[PDB]
């Protein structure tokens, strides 16, 4: 009988740094390295997930955690991993988006191409959960990926973007026709190369995306794969997260300046204050260069301004 835990990254460090000698080559996907002890060999996977597995199984588990249950599981292949196994050494094409949350300013989808010569350059750079990386660190990061590899980027302006919505586009539509007309922009300028893989986050079903791109003059779809979480699987998501990011800051600097007033991030209170604000000194109509109207923002702005 085989036993499962549950390592944090500190448990998979030390398991990991323990043994001697602990295999990390031909293991099933999802599988970060494999112990090979008498009367017990032991797996550890990305999820942290570890299985113990041989006679010796319950007595090496309780070495590690206290409460180790039993399990019918073998050290096979995670379905969470079969992707990222097959595609993580690719040349890929990766995109995301960035905005579509945030009242003020556009939504900006970019598109980076990281072929399998620079890979661990990019993944050296830290772009593992560019998430979690500050505005500042966006700024330092963003450029030397851009100098590196390719890129496209596509910024959807907030008139054209309220011009959209009023005649009936919903976000999924444009981050769609976005998505696709921004591979359209790398794919040409890569080639003659072609890239072994393409891959998008599965921000709505694979069926809707490519259904929103029905009219497309142009639509993308050989090799693309549409994934949850897909900076995992690629680093040229990542990259294409951080790029993203950088654009739109650059966006709203320029925003900013040409509306006159600092425009803050996302749609809280201070937003609604920020938007009456410029209701006030540059008049109404100014919101539709720089916010996206639909917004519930717009209505609350509008009360504030008129309240004094």
């Amino acid at each position: 009988s085989n036993y499962v835990i549950q390592a944090d990254q500190q448990l998979l460090d030390a398991l990991r740094a323990h043994y001697e000698g602990a295999l990390s080559d031909r293991l099933p996907a999802g599988a970060l390295f494999a112990v090979k002890r008498p009367d017990v060999v032991i797996t550890a996977y990305r999820s942290g997930k570890v299985l113990f597995q041989g006679k010796a199984a319950e007595q090496e588990a309780a070495k590690w955690i206290s409460g180790a249950s039993a399990s019918n599981e073998t050290a096979d292949h995670q379905p969470s991993a079969l992707a990222a196994h097959q595609l993580g050494s690719l040349s890929a094409i990766g995109s995301d988006e960035v905005g579509t949350g945030d009242y003020f300013g556009p939504i900006v989808v970019a598109a980076a191409y990281v072929d399998r010569p620079h890979i661990a350059k990019i993944a050296a750079l830290g772009v593992k959960d560019s998430k979690q990386l500050n505005d500042e660190a966006i700024k330092r990061i963003a450029p030397a990926i851009m100098e590196t590899v390719p890129h496209a980027v596509t910024v959807l302006d907030n008139p054209q973007y309220n011009r959209w919505q009023r005649s009936g586009m919903p976000q999924t539509k444009m981050k769609a026709l976005l998505h696709n007309r921004t591979l359209v922009k790398l794919v040409d300028a890569i080639a003659p190369a072609e890239p072994e893989a393409i891959i998008i986050d599965e921000f709505l079903k694979r069926d809707s995306y490519f259904r929103y791109l029905s009219d497309e003059d142009r639509i993308i779809r050989e090799r693309v794969h549409c994934l949850p979480k897909a900076e995992s699987v690629h680093v040229s998501v990542a990259a294409a997260s951080i790029i993203a990011r950088y654009v739109f800051l650059e966006e709203m600097e320029q925003l900013s300046r040409a509306v006159g007033l600092l425009l803050p991030k996302g749609a809280g209170a201070i937003v609604d204050e920020a938007a009456a604000r410029i209701i006030r000194a540059r008049g109404e109509e100014m919101l539709e260069t720089c916010a996206k109207l639909h917004f519930a923002n717009t209505k609350k702005a509008l009360a504030i301004a008129k309240r004094r």
